[PDB]
């Protein structure tokens, strides 16, 4: 008996297709009322702030809703006038550091079978050596037909595949995951029983609440990883076997009043973790600004021991100092990495990297941030990357994002949480091990109509370079790449050109579904490139890049920052449309056929 109230879940099925890191989510669920009076149903899931929703449909017995994408201001014009807000009525918010809740609750008619299918889709990310999936599975109630099925094709192969299902038993998850792969395909599927759902052998509640997890990576002994499909090219570029390079790091840490307690204390133990793994041939100093600015050294010095366990004792022993100066505490840290210039040039070889961490303003010294964003950028002038720790959210993050952005680098939220050291050490991994820098990829001119990024300040262990584009008419044939690049003290440089013939057996391998999702990769890095740029420039320029990115999420069907998903033929207790939007940083529907004609 898993109906509850009349109402079971007939199934709920979460497909995912992956094609070269894009991955195309199905997640599909029927709902059946039994009963002979309305019930109230809900399709509740999280999806991750990575993706973008692409499509959505209900059909109740047979009368079919879709969600129609259009300009975010005309979708919320309903809201203007309402008494309640577009945010708290949309049915997408914000529920975690990586996910998204997508809800909503729909008055089914008796006797009614209604079917919810949401898409969504994503570029995968590489990071620590692999691809990472993650599926929320929390139906609320035991399903008569739940399915998860992952299946991946990769040009270049598959050279491991994993699937984790954290609320299942070991025992459990043997017998009931299956997954397998051999060269470019990769298979998880997931199909628990009903019996296999239940918490207890005669219990109605279900044990299925939880995440599964699909990691994965391709095979990288093939240096060239250049996929061409119908006027559109992906480029992966992630060499393997490289000497880790030598580097030059500086830590410039806010020890204002307001880190007292887990910050300081989470902070110290990072950096004491950091500090303990770092490799013999590097160097490094660390700055300290609260009301004062403060540099253990003034200088960069090696990573030997007696300086590594010395440097340990000064991160235990500091203490806090009231105010934040920020832009005295960056400015020291960007003149020590510049000593490399003149004073240190035997390091002058070594890969750069500044990293900053602040849980506050400025509010010592310069505390304009125009002036300081301009002081930074000046300072620097491209030579490294800097990388911004936001520590909770009592920081103007968007000024962290700005700056990195303005230095080759990027920033990272800290969540004040009791996992705060993990986080640190686990952003810190991802830059930890530079291997090339200034990777430059290069294609023929009279070939590209568009492409994104193709200049990276650093390639680092783990993770991996992408670069997508559209390519002119009668240029795919000859297409070709020149990568160039610089190791400690060498030169870098490869050519890939596009195999035709592999080209069309991918073709005929994966289906034309490979020509669609190498154009809706292409798309999907566009517009999250473009909404990168607009926010780091004047707001004439920001106009500009706001329509196109505008224009790109219409043709394509993203719900982005500057587009809504309406479903015309529901209604809420005011008559309003459900709005389906993706968020930054109750209500009720029926089946309503008419609304006011203009």
């Amino acid at each position: 008996d898993t109906a509850v109230d009349g109402v079971f879940i007939r199934s709920l099925k979460v497909n995912c297709k992956v094609t070269s890191r894009f991955a195309h989510y199905v997640v599909t669920s029927q709902v059946v009322n039994t009963a002979n009076e309305a019930r109230e149903v809900a399709f509740d899931l999280e999806i991750p702030k990575t993706a973008f929703i692409s499509d959505f449909a209900v059909t109740a017995d047979g009368n079919a809703f879709i969600g129609d994408i259009k300009d975010k201001v005309t979708a919320w014009k309903q809201y203007r006038k309402a008494a309640i807000s577009g945010e708290n009525a949309g049915l997408v918010r914000a529920s975690g550091r990586t996910m998204e809740q997508f809800t909503i609750h729909l008055t089914v008619n008796p006797q009614s079978k209604v079917t919810f299918q949401l898409t969504y889709e994503e570029v995968l990310k590489r990071n620590h050596m692999q691809y990472e999936i993650v599926i929320k599975v929390k139906p609320k109630q035991l399903v008569h037909h739940f399915e998860i099925d992952v299946d991946i094709f990769e040009p270049q192969g598959i050279s491991k595949l994993d699937a984790q299902a954290s609320f299942l038993p070991k025992e459990l998850a043997a017998q009931t995951i299956k997954k397998s792969f051999s060269g470019k395909k990769g298979h998880v599927l997931f199909r628990p029983t009903v019996s296999q759902q239940q918490s207890c052998p005669t219990c109605s509640t279900s044990l299925l609440n939880g995440h599964f997890k699909v990691t994965y990576d391709v095979s990288r002994d093939k240096i060239c990883d250049l996929l061409v499909a119908n006027n559109h090219f992906a480029h992966f570029f992630a060499p393997q076997n490289l000497t880790n390079m030598n580097k030059n790091v500086v830590f410039v840490i806010a020890i204002s009043g307001s880190m007292r307690g887990q910050k300081v204390k989470q902070t110290k133990e990072a950096l004491l973790k950091i500090l303990g793994d770092m490799q013999p041939g590097d160097y490094f100093d660390l700055v300290l600004f609260g009301t004062r600015v403060q540099s253990w050294k003034g200088s960069l010095v090696q990573a030997s021991e007696a300086n590594l366990q010395a440097a340990q004792d000064f991160v235990r022993g500091f203490s806090l100092d009231e105010a934040t100066n920020l832009n005295g505490g960056l400015l020291r840290g960007i003149e020590i990495l510049n000593q490399v210039q003149e004073s240190l040039p035997e390091l002058s070889n070594h890969a750069s990297i500044l990293i900053m961490l602040t849980d506050g303003d400025p509010t010592e010294g310069v505390t304009d941030r125009s002036q300081i964003l301009k002081n930074v950028r000046n300072a620097i002038r491209g030579r490294f990357p800097l990388y911004n720790l936001g520590f909770g959210h009592n920081v103007d993050f968007n000024f962290l994002e700005v700056m990195s952005m303005e230095n080759n680098g990027r920033a990272q939220r800290i969540y004040e949480d009791h996992d705060a050291t993990q986080q640190l050490q686990g952003f810190y991994s991802q830059v930890a091990k530079p291997l090339l820098v200034d990777v430059d990829l290069q294609y023929p001119q009279d070939a590209v109509l568009a492409l994104t990024q193709n200049h990276h300040k650093q390639y680092y262990e783990g993770s991996e370079i992408v670069v997508a584009g559209r390519i002119a008419d009668n240029k795919q044939s000859s297409f070709k790449a020149d990568v160039q690049a610089h190791g400690e003290g060498q030169e870098f440089s490869i050519t890939c050109l596009v195999d035709e013939e592999e080209m069309k057996k991918l073709l005929r391998e994966r289906g034309h579904m490979l020509e669609n999702h190498v154009e809706r990769l292409w798309a999907y890095l566009t517009i999250q490139e473009l909404l990168a740029k607009r926010m780091k420039v004047d707001r004439e320029e920001r106009a500009n890049l706001s329509s196109q990115a505008l224009q790109m999420s219409l043709d394509y069907g993203f719900v982005t920052p500057l587009t809504s998903m309406s479903i015309r033929g529901m209604a809420d207790q005011d008559g309003l449309k459900p709005t389906i939007d993706k968020p930054s940083e109750r209500r009720t529907f029926v089946l309503s056929a008419l609304q006011p004609s203009p």
